[PDB]
């Protein structure tokens, strides 16, 4: 049930290193997609692992022993915005590189844009499902509450 995922996020949080913030415990009760995603952001390119949660996306650089990933970044996902890149886009988001299977994310709290490629469009279309779904399962809780709230 509802608790052994979240012994499963502990764990999962056991094998990032240099966590940030408030704990998946406290936040996050699900895991809707993990993968490898080109990130460029800032004049910077790099490949990171991405976790979406209800709630949250972080990314981290790849790495007894219990550590496979760095803490790197996260984002509430309330104020994460998604926009779509067509193929063969290149513009200084992209450090004038080509994109393709790409999107970019704002991080709205941070004013800061950044660019995922993913390697196939089958993954991109994952990703942006992905999205889209934790969106809606977000928007439908909080809706319902406040329905039951105002009336």
């Amino acid at each position: 049930g509802e608790f052994e995922k979240l012994e499963a996020l502990e764990q999962l949080q056991s094998h990032i290193e240099g966590w940030e913030g408030s704990n998946l415990t406290d936040i996050c009760t699900q895991l809707l997609l993990q993968g490898t995603l080109l990130k460029i952001s800032a004049g910077n390119i790099q490949e990171r692992a991405f976790f979406l949660f209800d709630n949250l996306l972080v990314y981290c650089k790849r790495k007894i022993n219990g550590s496979l990933y760095i803490f790197r970044g996260r984002i509430n996902t309330e104020v994460m915005e998604v926009e779509n890149v067509e193929d063969g886009t290149a513009d200084y988001h992209s450090n004038g590189y080509t994109v393709t299977n790409g999107w970019k994310i704002h991080n709205t709290a941070k004013n800061k844009w950044f660019v995922c490629m993913a390697k196939t469009a089958e993954e991109k279309q994952k990703w942006l499902d992905a999205i889209i779904r934790e969106r809606e399962q977000r928007e439908s809780l909080k809706l319902g509450m406040e329905r039951d709230a105002y009336v």
